[PDB]
């Protein structure tokens, strides 16, 4: 029966989007945050959960709304774990780009690992390639696996990975192996879920990321059956002595979690059982989302809502505004 609330939680990343749509090309990330943030906590404090957020805006001291630990809902209906992602885009939404859209997942207690604000090594796959992959292994073996559980030769194969210099490396080393790679601007939320879309030519993810992505991530590749593995990297490994001082708190956090950094995590270690609803809706027009539109007094939105235990839907809802 929180099958039943799957429409409740496609309306807060509703909110969210045109909230954040607002302050779409007008140079303030801030404010754009702090729009969609607002809207997303207000819309999920009419929800009946008791939620606490798992994956959020940042540590009370930095974040006043959406912080880790704060609890959401109305308190009726089941304690559950939320991750939010108000906005994913917030600079695209700031300079009138692609590919910003609102981001929420909801799951079981304890569902979602407590990752904390540090990088995330990230391997994902879609069904068709799921049971293949081990970050363990050489990465060019992993893409050799599963372009032999895809049915492709590996210079047909697509990687998607985040177009940053922690990646110069391995993006010829995959272009010397000879597999297309899509070297993109954005985050890797979005892109993660391509994986799993048929219509894309995207086939893995691979690359460092942020780790609370990840855990979403991994949350909705369950929900879609694919497979994916992290492994926690400090400051430092992947960008020194600045790096350091960072770098060594983000272990220090890690250890006040019993959580190891640089161990592989499988799939169920971030993302623990298959109950969990995700929904996005669209800000600007992106690979996985249409953006929102708005013609004088109505708005269009695009929602992806998926449920683990299930049907994937895609929402188009027309507000009168």
């Amino acid at each position: 029966m929180r099958r039943e609330l799957a429409i409740e939680f496609s309306r807060v990343t509703e909110s969210a989007a045109l909230a954040g749509y607002k302050w779409l090309g007008r140079g303030d990330k801030n404010t754009a945050d702090g729009a969609a943030v607002n809207a997303m906590r207000i819309m999920l404090n009419q929800v009946n959960i008791d939620g606490t957020i798992v994956i959020g805006e940042g540590e009370i001291a930095e974040a006043p709304m959406l912080y880790i630990g704060e609890k959401v809902g109305t308190g009726r209906g089941d304690a559950v774990d939320i991750a939010v992602d108000p906005i994913e885009g917030t600079r695209m939404t700031a300079m009138g780009q692609a590919n910003a859209l609102a981001v929420l997942a909801v799951g079981d207690k304890g569902c979602f690992l407590n990752a904390p604000d540090m990088y995330m090594e990230k391997l994902i796959v879609g069904p068709g390639a799921k049971g293949t992959i081990d970050l363990n292994l050489p990465l060019a073996d992993n893409l050799r696996n599963v372009a032999a559980a895809l049915g492709k030769p590996l210079s047909e194969l697509t990687v998607t990975i985040l177009a940053k210099p922690r990646h110069d490396a391995v993006i010829a080393e995959m272009q010397q192996l000879g597999v297309r790679v899509f070297a993109i601007p954005d985050g890797d939320v979005a892109a993660s879920i391509l994986t799993c879309m048929p219509d894309s030519e995207v086939d893995v993810l691979y690359g460092i990321g942020g780790a609370p992505e990840g855990v979403v991530s991994a949350a909705v590749i369950r929900a879609l059956d694919g497979d994916m593995n992290g492994r926690l990297l400090a400051r430092h490994d992947v960008k020194n002595e600045e790096n350091r001082r960072i770098g060594e708190q983000e272990l220090a956090r890690c250890k006040a979690m019993g959580i190891e950094a640089g161990k592989v995590l499988r799939l169920g270690d971030m993302a623990r059982s298959d109950n969990v609803i995700f929904s996005a809706t669209g800000i600007t027009k992106g690979d996985l989302l249409e953006g929102i539109s708005r013609k004088g007094n109505i708005a269009t939105t695009e929602t992806l809502l998926i449920r683990g235990k299930s049907t994937i839907r895609r929402i188009q809802s027309i507000h009168y505004l």
